[PDB]
């Protein structure tokens, strides 16, 4: 049959993960109805979820997919995220060298910087208490990606209500509005770096499509824009807030760091193992039909590998719902796997450290200001993100 997410209400946007545990006991491969409508795939157990991810047969061009595109959805579309070889190759190699460890640690300075700052004005608060979501854990992606690319700061708030739009729309028409809005703004941004010999990102790739349009397309231009600025804050934000509330939440694993901040790196990957921001990975339509244990997903099926799903299999992450700092992490699929793997992971860690980091460094005695069961989880089957984390200190 299909089994309908929405009708599970928000215990399943709460805790996804028994009903996740419950179809990779029958099986790696299910049909289910998203709490919006769409009829999916869901790839879970972590063997199956990591060969999906890097298994060629599940393409990401939309060309191979049954599924129709907005015109707004299209104008966006041409993205690397979106894309199998040659496409992806090509555009992948357009911005590979700005996100390398040795690049992203130049950043540490100005990434702390923006921190430094975003924490200050949290403490000034009189009575003690802050939603870290709109202190530091929406501020600091949205500012560090701007800066990269050249997005003027009163230009930046428009984006938290664009993808505000896109990761819960009130009506689906809201996230069309918003896409059209976004995708009209960022051709508006790019065409007002032409001339300007600015040395950002986005300038330096407008004159790479005007100096050659075979190598980057205008619409891939908007698309390169458009997946640099989204795939980065989004899932950077909600990484921060998972994780604060995974520590908050966990008191003997705050003091544990707290102890030892050299244990820092690795409960930054807990963090993402645990509570990563990516419930699902992004639409794959398989070119041809695909067994997966007697299951065969017909070609041009959307096929979503629930990574949440992964990082719950007990054969893989012994105890998997314990939040522990000293886990063995390697292997996790947060970052994804395969020629998709997130280009923006060093950039990520690097913000993820810094931010976990002077957060407990300045502010001993730091708590949770309701109660788990207190806080609201988005329905979105593909995003694992609060709606607030109230905290309080001192
Ligand atoms: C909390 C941190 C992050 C997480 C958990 C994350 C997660 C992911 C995942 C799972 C994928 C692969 C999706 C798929 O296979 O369906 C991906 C791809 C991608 N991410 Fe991220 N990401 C993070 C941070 C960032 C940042 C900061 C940037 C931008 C600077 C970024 C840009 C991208 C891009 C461009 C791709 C497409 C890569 C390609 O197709 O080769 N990500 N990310
Ligand atoms: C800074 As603008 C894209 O409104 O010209």
């Amino acid at each position: 049959p299909v089994l309908d997410l929405g009708a599970l209400g928000q215990d399943f946007a709460a805790d996804p993960y028994p009903t996740y545990a419950r179809l990779r006991a029958e099986g790696p491969a299910h049909r289910v109805r998203t709490p919006e409508g769409d009829e999916v795939w869901l790839v879970v157990g972590y063997d199956r979820a990591r060969a999906v991810l890097a298994d060629p047969r599940f393409s990401k061009d939309w060309r191979n997919s049954t599924t129709p595109l907005t015109e707004a959805e299209a104008a966006l579309n041409h993205n690397m995220l979106e894309s199998d070889p040659p496409r992806h190759t090509r555009l992948r190699k357009l911005v590979a060298r700005e996100f390398t460890m040795r690049r992203v640690e130049l950043l540490r300075p100005r990434v702390q910087e923006i921190v430094d700052g975003l924490v200050d004005a949290m403490l000034a608060a009189p009575d003690g208490r802050a939603d870290l979501m709109e202190s530091l854990a929406w501020p600091l992606p949205i500012t560090v990606i701007s800066e990269l690319l050249g997005v003027p700061e009163p230009d930046r708030a428009a984006f938290r209500v664009w993808t505000d739009a896109f990761v819960f729309p009130d009506d689906p028409a809201q996230a069309q509005t918003a896409m059209a809005e976004m995708s009209g703004y960022l051709s508006r941004l790019i065409d007002s770096k032409r001339g300007q010999d600015g040395e950002d990102l986005l300038s330096a790739l407008v004159r790479t499509s005007d100096e050659d349009g075979s190598r980057l397309t205008s619409e891939e231009l908007l698309g390169m824009a458009f997946i640099l600025l989204v795939a980065g804050h989004e899932t950077t934000v909600n990484l921060i807030a998972n994780g604060m509330y995974a520590l908050l939440s966990h008191p003997d694993q705050l003091a544990a760091l707290r102890a030892d901040m050299t244990l820092l790196d690795g409960a930054v990957e807990e963090m993402l193992r645990y509570e990563g921001p990516v419930e699902s990975a992004t639409y794959r339509f398989p070119v041809e039909p695909v067994d997966l244990d007697g299951t065969v997903i017909p070609a041009g099926d959307t096929v979503l590998v629930v990574l949440a799903d992964a990082h719950r299999t007990p054969e893989r992450f012994p105890d998997p719902h314990r939040f522990d700092i000293r886990r063995d992490t390697a292997g996790h699929l947060a970052f994804g796997h395969g020629i998709h793997f997130c280009i923006g992971a060093p950039l990520a860690r690097l913000e993820a450290r810094i931010a976990v980091r002077a957060l407990l460094e300045r502010c001993p005695d730091l708590a949770l200001d309701v109660s788990p069961g207190e806080l609201v989880w988005y329905p979105n089957p593909m995003i694992r993100g609060l709606k607030a984390l109230p905290i309080r200190w001192r």
